[PDB]
């Protein structure tokens, strides 16, 4: 069960990973 934050079903290796997503999620 690979993570899957909702934001392009890119799921992620890791929840690490997933931030640095994230800086691209809202324009942080």
């Amino acid at each position: 069960k690979p993570y899957t934050a909702r934001i392009k079903g890119r799921t992620f290796s890791n929840e690490k990973e997933l931030r640095d997503f994230l800086e691209t999620f809202t324009g942080r």
